[PDB]
């Protein structure tokens, strides 16, 4: 017996992903931390998950992998029994450069974690939340960025367009999921510290907390009309 | 003494505006209620702000007239010492018809009290509430509607001209007032209970709690990062 | 006997406007050229649409006006026989400033020119181009800008909100009289010539004549499945 | 010697690259077929190209592997002596489904297509048309779909999500190539005849010429100031 719903956060070991992860818990969920390498990292998010009164369950998972993915949902099902929500948030580092000096490898790596790793747990969402398919509905929340507004000229025009994609995904399985009782909407994020953010109108970066409450919002039972939503976490640019 | 922050909100006598000023007293908040014509809803929505804890201010006036609004302001800072929001929210209401239809007089009621209207408020927040001003900073959010981007042919498309005007607004109010200790946003409500909300991916109208949620999330200080954003609150359209 | 087709623009006597009115007389159509004051200006450009090998006819009006609109279609109609278009131009010349220090008279100069003058324009380009009111079929363009997305905080974000109305306006008039034979969109220049121009992707400025071969090509029969267009001329901005 | 330009073109056998193809050649190019499978429909499109005045080079290739993209550049670049332009509009066909019914085959072809492809082909397109690495300027258009706002619920928000990719692409590119000398726009293409096209406000679904005419306008030279726009070709929808 838990009268906490459960979330699935991908890419949950560091930044937005790790501050989400505990504010949820903070907020009365459970959380399943994924992770792609940083296992160390992962264990600190699950502590601070605990010591803020949730459960946690962590678990490793490349989101590019369909076995992978459907291993991720399974494990937390059976960690904590059900699964109310997901938020989408892997992603990769890569270097700052023009499109014409991006290697191929960073191409499908970019592509490959944002665009159909996000669409294959999106998937996995839709398949296991959705009312029409025995789920009891849920939220998704996909973590995007201003950069698909924006361009990252010069920077990461590849990350830029995966985030485009993701808004477009946003709006599309909102319409899809709405019947099935599942809202879907995403967060883009601006600079997030980890001297562009002093350009920003608030005149510094955002802190991932501040990220995580866009997103714990979203998730919640006050957003019950927000679906389809894209809410901008930039400092006005 | 009080603790309490002040929000002075526009057309706050009936549906989201009323329900807006309501939540915003449970939620610790102080209010101004603006009406145009209805006093006796704006007390009803006064005697609700006090039964959740809060103190009401309910001020008469036209948000299309430059010596009301800045009276309306005024009148509020009066009542509780002090200014911290605005929710531009005042409207009004006309017939469906396509544009080749529509009389003059109509059109200007719509742009004046949409456009102007919120213009002059959002003016007079500017003047007050920045920081470079005298004012302890605070937050406007401005009401749109998903009809910005929709278009309302052949029923309100002037209506969503005006909310298309509010959206540009929200944008770049909110980088000129980011470095004066001001966010800026907008929610755009889709259908709102007081058909078509049948039709829409969560398959109902939404109560005018759903937006008056978003609102005030929007104004609180979990919001900090989150300036120059358009909300959809419409159920998937 | 005349095969070619007439196009009412609203502020021709300069800029955007006048370009607009030589090229379309260079691609075979007839021109009434509306100004609020210039008339020596409108005379010149009359006489570029005449050299061009098109009719001319010069009318004088404020958009804001009701009673001028109605007066300014009459007199194209009238002169030419017909009337197949209209270029929603005309502006008004306001300095930079914040909000916050606009006046009123300002705001309302803006609006009225902006956003009641195109809608009023519109309106009769509705009533007069629309099948199902007796009219043979058309096109209108609205000149919108990219301030519309960008709000141009610190100098006009007043005329930004115009433009966000012109684009909604674009979006919903196209949408309404699709079934009746007339496309409506809208191109959002950026920073035409009469030193920010020089910090776009493009390096400089743009020329007026650059925003009258979007505009143009809207207007003509090779656009015919393009509608609800927002169509940005900014050099990259 | 040839004053002709030369435009590579992916996805050329039929539809919209086909009808491209053909009026590029009638507005003066010579231009590069590239096809995945279908060579007797690809050499149809070269023999139009040829009956038009235009040289023709047919090209096989899957946009999705860097080899075959690379071969595709040499070889117009071969048999032109140049090349300056590129129209990226290879896709693949998929059946109308929920994303919860998507296999991961599809879902990788959709994005490996769309996605990977555009990026290679317009990365390409950057490494030989841009003035700073030997090229001689040029024009890219990205042919995306209103899909990329509306989301394709229930049938294929996995496209949507692809062209929101390339909307972001664009947008980010257009910025990145400004200064070297190249333009990059996108057409965003609604329902274009090979019953919900009836349901469009121009009533009808779109041809292909029609499409077609918007790709030629923005490679041409008449629309030099307009870079980064987002061209809807979709009949108001």
């Amino acid at each position: 017996s838990s009268d906490r719903k459960a979330v699935l956060i991908t890419g949950a070991s560091r930044g937005i992903g790790r501050a989400t992860a505990v504010l949820a818990a903070e907020r009365g969920w459970d959380v399943g931390i994924n992770y792609a390498r940083d296992a160390a990292a992962a264990e600190l998010t699950a502590q601070a998950v605990r010591d803020a009164g949730g459960r946690a369950c962590i678990v490793a998972g490349d989101v590019a992998n369909e076995a992978d993915v459907v291993a991720m949902f399974d494990t937390v099902a059976a960690a904590f029994g059900r699964l109310d929500a997901l938020v989408n948030n892997a992603g990769i580092v890569a270097p700052s450069m023009p499109l014409a000096d991006m290697p191929v490898d960073r191409l499908r790596r970019m592509f490959d974690t944002n665009v159909l790793g996000a669409y294959l747990c999106a998937r996995e969402a839709a398949r296991r939340l959705s009312t029409d398919r025995g789920g009891r509905g849920g939220a998704i929340v996909n973590v995007s960025s201003i950069a698909s507004r924006l361009g990252s000229p010069n920077e990461y025009v590849d990350y830029a367009g995966s985030k485009g994609a993701v808004d477009s995904l946003t709006i599309g399985l909102a319409k899809e999921l709405g019947p099935h009782g599942v809202r879907v909407n995403a967060v883009r994020p601006g600079l997030i510290e980890t001297r562009l953010g002093a350009q920003t109108p608030l005149g510094r970066a955002g802190e991932a907390q501040e990220v995580a409450e866009a997103i714990v919002w979203l998730l919640g039972d006050t957003a019950s009309y927000t679906t389809g939503a894209l809410l901008d976490v930039g400092g006005g640019r």
